[PDB]
RNA sequence: UUUUGAUCAACGGACCAAGUUACCCUAGGGAUCGCAAUCCUAUUUAAGAGUUCAUAUCGACAAUAGGGUUUAA
């Protein structure tokens, strides 16, 4: 859901010399937002992505005026951002009917001015849909994300055994006794710092920017976990996931978060409980300033222990903001 | 006792005569492609740059098809 597109404005329409006057203006792409379904289309059918409006209409005899050319227009879905190359926000369709004037059509031509023509503006236009999700999922690799999504919904995520695996986020909207469905998606793990685009990077960390909240899941077996060569602390884990997030964006830190504790069922994962328990909250012996929500619930995927008391916190965060 | 006379130029030249008709009439006949000169475009060129985990090409200069313009009552 994070295509790019490439548009061109129309030509100015040529004068017609003894009084004939200005030329029309070159034709305008305006993107236009459709079902949401266009998405699908625009990435995939019409695989050329170059985009033309037709160029303003030649003036004619008896000194008519420009027809002020044909504009081109770009179904996209609903609530899609519109970036420059650069990356610069142009814009968003946020609701339907919204049409943006990302291309410019070319200056209807006019011989009594200096030029005579004037070909049309083309440029390069990034469109991203990236899930505006209820809440979002954040944690490291192996952390459980697509086990502990598997069990509150029916969505069959796929399980990450390795790391950097699940790289196209899954959304799933969790029901409740309320009939309020709530939007979950999970992410690949992500790893440390990324502010430099170390591996995975933050390149689909963008997708969280748009998700209202943040789950954080904490792998038990994430506590020391190897990492393959250093081997790495929960406690750790918890301030460089705050730490990293800081970097990409500091509004993320800000942003509402939750903390969901995972694979406690094995009788150590309880002995690192207490651990827990005890990491964060009183000050610790510190190994960049970190936020702790404090909505952090103990809950085991897999064998599914305390998955529906967590449901609650999450739906009382969201119906507070 | 030898000669001269025309924008008669509608130029084989009436000595000297314009409009108008739906108010009309008669006799009839009818019908009932080229060059150049720039400028746009489209396809094939690509000189170039390019490019960067549901992520890129555009495009000099040409070639070729169209549409204009200056170029001839
Ligand atoms: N004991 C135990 N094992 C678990 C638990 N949750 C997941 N696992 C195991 O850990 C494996 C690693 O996959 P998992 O962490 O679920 O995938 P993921 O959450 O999508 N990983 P990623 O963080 O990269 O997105 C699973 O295939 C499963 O065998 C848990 O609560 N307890
Ligand atoms: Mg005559
Ligand atoms: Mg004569
Ligand atoms: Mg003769
Ligand atoms: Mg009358
Ligand atoms: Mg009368």
């Amino acid at each position: 859901d994070n295509l790019r597109i490439f548009t061109k404005g129309g030509s100015g329409g040529m004068g017609y010399p003894r009084l004939g006057g200005e030329g029309g203006r070159g034709g305008d792409v305006w993107v236009v937002a459709h079902k949401n379904m266009t998405l699908k289309q625009l990435k995939n059918k019409y695989p050329q992505k170059r985009f033309v409006a037709g160029g303003g209409a030649n003036s004619r005899v008896s000194a008519l005026q420009g027809s002020k050319g044909k504009d081109c227009e770009v179904p996209a879905p609903v609530g899609i951002s519109v970036t420059d190359e650069n990356g610069q926000v142009l814009g968003e369709l946020n609701k339907e009917e919204d049409r943006v004037l990302v291309a410019k059509g070319g200056l209807g031509g006019k011989l009594h001015t200096n030029f005579l023509p004037l070909k049309g503006q083309k440029r390069i236009v990034h469109l991203d849909l990236k899930v505006i999700a209820d809440v979002g999922l954040v944690g490291f690799p192996n952390a459980g994300k697509s086990s502990l999504l598997s069990r509150v919904s029916h969505a069959t995520p796929v399980i990450a055994d390795y790391a950097f695996t699940t790289l196209r986020p899954e959304l799933g909207k969790i029901m409740y006794n309320d009939f309020k469905q709530i939007s979950v998606a999970d992410l690949p793990g992500l790893i440390e710092g990324a502010h430099m685009n170390k591996g995975m990077g933050h390149k689909f960390l963008k997708h969280l920017e748009r998700t209202r909240q943040l789950l954080f899941v904490v792998d038990i077996s994430g506590f020391q976990l190897s990492s393959v060569t250093p081997y790495r602390t929960a406690f750790e884990t918890i301030i460089l996931l705050t730490k990293e997030l800081e970097l990409y964006k500091e509004e993320l830190q800000t942003k509402p978060a939750l903390l969901a504790i995972n694979k406690m069922d094995l009788p150590d994962a309880q002995v690192k409980l207490q651990e827990l328990m005890k990491q964060l909250l009183s000050p610790e012996d510190f190994l960049e300033k970190a936020l702790e929500f404090q909505h952090i619930v103990p809950i085991s995927t897999v064998t599914g222990e305390g998955i529906a008391e967590l449901k609650s916190c999450i739906r009382k965060a969201l119906d507070e903001q």
